[PDB]
C-alpha cells in the first residue's frame, strides 16, 4: 500500500505513461470525495507561498475514519495533478505525513479498493 | 531526479515489471561501486534489529563527491533489492536522508548518467 500510493501520487504529477499501472483506476475513484474548489484554493496558496506548506497543512489534519484517509489520498492525488510536474516538491516529506496519518488504514483501504 | 530515484529504489524492492523504465538500466550500472559483502552485512544487521536503522546509519554518512552520491544510490538500490518486498520499511524516511545528502548532485548525476 505504501509503495502503490507513492507510485500513484508521483504518476498523478507527471502523467508519465511508462509509470502507469491499472491499480491506479481504483484509486482514481477516490477523487469524487474531494471538491475541485478546495484543490484550486490549496494550489493558489502553494503558489502564493512558493512551497508545499499548504499541502503539508492539509495532510496534518486528523484522520479519524477510512473516509478521512480516502480523502487525504484524493487531496494528495488532485494537488499532485494540478500543481504541475515542473513543481520542485520534496514529495517524501508529503508522503512522511500522509502515511503517518493513513498507515493504520492500509489493510482496510486495500480490502475496500481490491 | 528525485522522482526517478524514488521510482528506481521502489522497483529494486518488488521487481514488478509493470513499474520498470529504461532509465533504470543506467542507474543499475552504479551497483558495481558497492561491494555485495557490505550489503550482506547491512541486511544481516537490519534483520538482527528488525529495523531500517542500519540502512539509515549508512545513509547518514557524509557525501563529499559525486562518487559518494553514486555509492549512496547503489547501497540504497542493493539494500532495497536484498531486503525483500514483504519488508515493512518506511521508504520515505530513507528517501528523506538519501536526498538530504545527494540533492545537490542531481544536476551532475543526470548529466553523468544521461
Amino acid at each position: 500500500m505504501r509503495t502503490l500510493l507513492i507510485r500513484y501520487i508521483l504518476w498523478r504529477n507527471d502523467n508519465d505513461q511508462t509509470y502507469y499501472n491499472d491499480d491506479f483506476k481504483k484509486l482514481m475513484l477516490l477523487d469524487e470525495l474531494v471538491d475541485d474548489g478546495d484543490v484550486s484554493t490549496l494550489i493558489k496558496n502553494m503558489r502564493m507561498t512558493l512551497s508545499d506548506g499548504p499541502l503539508l497543512d492539509r495532510l496534518n489534519y486528523p484522520v479519524n475514519n477510512i473516509e478521512d484517509a480516502k480523502r487525504m489520498i484524493a487531496i494528495s492525488a488532485k494537488v499532485a495533478r494540478d500543481i504541475g510536474e515542473r513543481s520542485e516538491i520534496r514529495w517524501e516529506e508529503s508522503f512522511t505525513i500522509l502515511f503517518r496519518m493513513i498507515e493504520t488504514y492500509f489493510d482496510d483501504l486495500m480490502i475496500d479498493l481490491y
